[PDB]
């Protein structure tokens, strides 16, 4: 078997290997980079997503969210109180301000210690889930508005018809800004594009392992488990690496810089932070492979997590109990 031990791969593909996503995935698929649940792309150096990041300042964020926190230093949770609108351009500044700024710190090491120690003390500003893009529409390769999408990979696999679309979405950080435990919707892949600014630090549970991080959830955020028998779908929950080092919890880590691409693949656990301004672009999809995966997985119980519109039909053709039981 490759990549027995789940390590996190990194790939330089050549411009000629570019061309073809599908066939790419596969090949890292061929080489075990899904055991690790994540996998870094660096793309080849003449490829360019866009010729400039000129007026991006205009984009609005119209619900910022205020991300709060309560618990310990190594196992909190996070609530999300939303903020009056503004653009990118007030953003960035805002992220530039001394009450928000990166700190002082020696190297990536340093500064990881200074979020796992410091975070909790803290209330970040996260512009999350804007849809949008922007990769120029003259990108041909890799242009993340431009992927197949999942309805017409089920098409191609079960023969089924499906409602539903599939676009992408930004998200624009700053310091301490935090994306909690969870797998995606419907346990899907999912690609990310960092386009500019300072780095993005992830963490991330190996699929064949996912059960033993949620045990623990269970265990350390008892009240929350009894309400929801999937309560990592309303992805507000955190837990720091010396605590699942502490309880035996396999991971594995690595920093995403501007200019690179990340895959999670199904059921990869993954959560993390940025280490200041900035700004990328991600979606979900599908492979054949993923279909086993879509049918057995969990759903939210109690109402918190959000169901899309698309998410609707998965779960009519992949889960009908599931669904006739929603009613
Ligand atoms: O912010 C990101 O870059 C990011 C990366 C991977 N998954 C995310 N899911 C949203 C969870 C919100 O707590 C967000
Ligand atoms: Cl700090
Ligand atoms: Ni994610
Ligand atoms: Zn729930």
């Amino acid at each position: 078997a490759q990549n027995p031990n789940c390590n996190i791969m990194i790939f330089h593909p050549t411009k000629e290997e570019f061309n073809d996503f599908d066939k790419y995935i596969a090949y890292m698929e061929s080489q075990g980079a899904h055991r690790a649940g994540l996998a870094k792309i660096i793309p080849p150096k003449e490829w360019k997503a866009r010729e400039t990041y000129d007026n991006i300042s205009e984009i609005l964020i119209a619900t910022p969210l205020q991300q709060v926190a309560s618990g310990r230093a190594g196992v909190f949770t996070q609530y999300h109180k939303k903020k009056k609108a503004m653009t990118v351009g007030e953003y960035r500044h805002l992220a530039n301000s001394k009450k928000y700024q990166t700190p002082p710190h020696q190297n990536f090491e340093d500064l990881e210690r200074k979020y796992w120690k410091n975070r909790i003390y803290n209330s970040p500003i996260y512009g999350a889930d804007i849809s949008g893009s922007l990769f120029d529409e003259n990108t041909k390769q890799w242009n993340l508005g431009h992927l197949g999408t999942i309805q017409d990979l089920l098409e191609k696999e079960c023969g089924v018809v499906i409602e539903g679309v599939n676009t992408p979405y930004l998200y624009f950080g700053m310091w301490k800004t935090t994306f909690a435990w969870h797998t995606e919707d419907m346990d899907l892949y999912s690609i990310n594009y960092l386009h500019l600014g300072e780095p993005k630090t992830w963490y991330v549970v190996p699929p064949e392992h996912g059960q033993r991080l949620e045990r623990l959830a269970r265990e350390l955020f008892p009240g929350s488990s009894r309400g929801c028998g999937a309560f990592l779908r309303h992805k507000v929950a955190l837990i720091s690496p010396t605590v699942l080092k502490e309880n035996g919890i396999p991971f594995n880590r690595i920093t995403q810089e501007a200019g690179e691409f990340m895959v999670t693949f199904p059921y990869g656990y993954h959560a993390g932070f940025n280490h200041g301004f900035n700004c990328a672009e991600a979606i979900n999809f599908a492979t054949p492979r993923w279909i086993d995966y879509g049918k057995m997985a969990s759903q939210c119980s109690c109402g918190e997590a959000r169901v899309t519109f698309s998410m609707d039909a998965f779960v009519r053709i992949l889960q009908p109990e599931r669904y006739d039981l929603w009613k």
